[PDB]
């Protein structure tokens, strides 16, 4: 079960974690990755997730995209968890510093909508450029079910709660 996390709505709850340390702790259904259309996890969260799987999640990755192509952005697809969790969900946020339209943020939360409960972080946040306290609406706005996000940054997580409305 999830602990320590602060309840923002019926559905949404909030904790400064690190997303990889609460993978392992809570081994979750789902955990989001902040993933790219060619779930190529360089860096940020999506970097940090497959380094914890040992570049296992990047070999899986792969293999995906030599499949089916790239996501869509505000897409998903659901792949393993690895050591992490049953299963990744993969959702693409638009990335503002590849000027990819914002509008796409609320597209890219529906995809948890189809998880009864899900360990994520806040899309489009982190290297993707977006406002955090922007995702963090969206997302309160878009997902019904059950979401435990991870913010890193303590003072983004202390700016995203005492802002929170
Ligand atoms: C150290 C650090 O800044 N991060 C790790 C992986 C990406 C980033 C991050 C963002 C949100 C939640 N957890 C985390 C934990």
């Amino acid at each position: 079960s999830f602990s320590g996390y602060l309840k923002l709505t019926d559905n949404v709850y909030i904790k400064n974690a690190d997303i990889v340390e609460e993978a392992k702790k809570v081994k979750p259904t789902v955990v989001v990755n902040a993933a790219n259309v060619y779930l190529k996890h360089g860096g940020g969260v999506a970097g940090a997730l497959n380094k914890a799987t040992n570049n296992a999640m990047q070999v899986e990755s792969d293999d995906y995209i030599a499949t089916n192509g790239p996501l869509k952005v505000g897409g998903s697809c659901v792949l393993s968890g690895h050591n992490l969790a049953k299963h990744c969900l993969h959702v693409v946020g638009p990335n503002v510093n590849k000027g990819e339209d914002i509008q796409l943020l609320k597209s890219a939360y529906e995809n948890f909508n189809q998880h009864e409960v899900l360990l994520a972080p806040l899309l489009s946040a982190g290297i993707f450029g977006a406002d955090p306290i922007h995702s963090l609406r969206v997302c309160v706005d878009t997902v019904r079910t059950n979401v435990y996000l991870a913010v890193f940054d303590k003072n983004l997580y202390d700016k995203l709660v005492s802002s929170f409305l």
